[PDB]
């Protein structure tokens, strides 16, 4: 674990294999979560995205995640250049998803890694934000991130957990870049729970998702953000 | 009066000159209120702000403002993206301030304007919230709003009464905007009781206050909010 | 079906009658007998299990009842103005019962958490409240000329082999609130107790009856005594009985 | 000695104060003027045979100027007053004759001083000195009782109960002090004008319902002086 957190601290990003999360979980348990993605509602701003958001609060010397009843999501336009600057109302992440043992195990593993970093002030309240996202595609309409290309997120540390990737889906390559003129890493998450942690040090992106097949394809992910108040 | 309420209804905001409030009030009476600003305590969340809050309740077919003994102030993260989502404890607005004839005259003029709008449901309880705010600035630390930039407030109608603006103060320009990519109105309150009404239709902000003179400066305002339960 | 609608016997295996019952049937039974069993049919008719399961999970977040008993809860109340259908959520949350009714924790005001808006605003919850409201209106159990308080108690009885859970108050009682609806939301298969009792006196028991399937309901008027037998469990991982009370009373 | 009563109050959460301490200088004729104002009081909306007025003063942090609040709404949370709490009650205002009368003013300042020798309110902040002129009015068919009816605590951390009159054929109006709702430590009945009882939130208190033998009616007239923050 500290290996990945060290790599993250120096490079500003870290690939984390599914091993590290799946070690303790059957595929059937992970598949239950995968199915929740079918119920997600459309992202207002579009892009073929289907979302939920829920955040927990971590009081300074506490391990009790306290679920925030408010759901509005905001990023400044200084980071998210597409949909930033305004508050977005998404649905809440189903309790099935939130409370599922896998989800909870992933959150605490992320929390521990996050604690081995100075990426947030642990003296103050920490917001553990979760984004359940499906990029949904059909040959006529592809899907892409908000924002679309290389960016940084407001949240100093973001974990990208893959949950599913349809075998006839293209794109969804993650990019790591030190500037907007050059790309250091291309890397594509394909198997469930393959993860990528991202610090503000670098730029990151996700290549737009598309599909050959007319019946559609999808890329399902879970973001786990860490930030202060 | 209906002039300003009409302008407000169409444009989503309205400049109201001091005349409309100082109508028969001497400057000495307005100056008494100005001095109360020196006693305000620091806003917990900072930004060089010094505050009090008090709210009144208006029962449906009543003109009796009934002072609420509870003082906690909340805005959803859906509107106030900085300090929203949590309840803030401020001091209460001094009785001197609340009961002063000027203050009371301003509240009732606001109430009347507000009643000529559909911005709140007058069938239900209406919360008339008051925020006495000093933006205080010193060469090391300027002052700014919560939230910092363009936003909407939970409260459908907000009146911004200026009480003082130090001759060596910069910023405190109010901005009116249809989106976060464009600004339609810039407008700066400078003379006591110059007012600006704000509906949820538009985005508004206040440009950070700072100072030309090394001795520092301040911008003192009274907000009068209108909202339902 | 030879058994009546509100009849506790409807909750007996091979004693059910078919189809949804009309509301007024149960309200009539309630008016005469002072209680009424209402099958999940009457509420679940229009609700998927997935929708009901969302609500079930909210029970995991409930905080401990100060007075204990393995209970975890929230409380929120709405107000119904005399000629209104607008439920207006009360910002005050203190819960009180006189010791003349609740002999354990009565006589003092209890501060609970508020019922999450997820729970309150959920379509199922709202549908149940309005069905209860309608039934309640067909009774003289409250004065509809005056303000009516529609109180909601989200309660989990949580149990482990070492520590069982029980009601406040513990045994047969009446509640201050003239009409109380008991909606079951979940009952873990290895939970014991949670039998509801109906009694005309404290020396005799007329009905024993156990809610097990989600949204199985029991309405209770002040006419009778009622109880809930303590919940316990065989299994060391715990069990639970999750309910929603919907009270009706005047100001 | 004043500090004696304030010390007793601080430790026990309540204190009996004899009429001596207030009547010391004031003639009975002066006290009787105030007593008569009770005949004009209007019915408490919520009932219970009560007849009321309310007025409150504000005490700025470093000030001895009581500033009369022109607003009159009275509120207690349901967390304390389990009967009529949770809503704002509109009562009449206490007549200026009553408020400004030297007796009344002397009582308020003596209460203020006692109150200041306690931590029962934050004197750094504004203090609300609330006054309730109350008549419990009774006839054999309809008795009178407090809001709330039985043992309770009030929102206001310190409450002074001054008796002004008690008709000789009036029963009840015993004040109770209790550590819980299962037990009663003190029973105590105010009968002579200006006999007082101070009450802190530490304990539970009640007033046993007032009733009467006589068909022409009887009454118990009191003045409450509350202290609380804002
Ligand atoms: C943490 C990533 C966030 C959610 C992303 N930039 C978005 O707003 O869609
Ligand atoms: C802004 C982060 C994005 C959404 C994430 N890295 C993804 O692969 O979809
Ligand atoms: C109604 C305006 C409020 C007070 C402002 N957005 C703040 O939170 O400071
Ligand atoms: C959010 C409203 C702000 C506080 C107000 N318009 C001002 O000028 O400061
Ligand atoms: C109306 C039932 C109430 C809520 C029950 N006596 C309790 O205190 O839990
Ligand atoms: C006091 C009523 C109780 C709480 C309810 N009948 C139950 O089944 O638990
Ligand atoms: C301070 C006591 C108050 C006045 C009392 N509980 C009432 O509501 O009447
Ligand atoms: C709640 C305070 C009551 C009314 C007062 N102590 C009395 O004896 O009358």
């Amino acid at each position: 674990m500290s290996n990945y957190a060290s790599f993250l601290k120096e490079n500003g990003y870290s690939y984390i294999p599914a091993d590290f999360y799946q070690q303790k979980n059957t595929d059937a348990a992970v598949r239950e979560l995968q199915l929740t993605y079918e119920d997600l509602k459309a992202d207002p701003k579009g892009g073929g995205r289907y979302r939920a958001h829920s955040r927990y609060i971590l009081a300074p010397q506490s391990d009790t995640l306290e679920l925030d009843p408010d759901n509005g999501y905001f990023q400044s336009k200084e980071y998210n250049y597409d949909d930033g600057g305004i508050v977005r109302e998404f649905d809440k992440i189903s309790n099935e998803f939130l409370q599922h043992p896998v989800t909870q195990q992933m959150i605490h593993s992320n929390v521990e890694m996050a604690r081995q970093t100075d990426f947030v002030d642990w003296e103050k309240e920490v917001i553990v934000g979760l984004h359940q996202i499906r990029y949904h595609v059909t040959p006529d309409a592809p899907s892409y991130s908000s924002p679309i290309w290389l960016h940084r997120d407001d949240e100093p540390l973001v974990f990208v957990h893959l949950f599913k990737l349809s075998e006839d889906a293209i794109g969804g390559d993650n990019l790591i870049a030190p500037s907007v003129k050059q790309i250091d890493k291309v890397l594509r998450l394909t198997d469930p729970l393959e993860t990528l942690a991202l610090g503000q040090k670098v730029f990151h992106a996700v290549t737009p998702v598309g599909t050959a097949n007319i019946d559609g394809a999808h890329r399902d992910i879970l973001l786990v953000t860490f930030s202060n108040r």
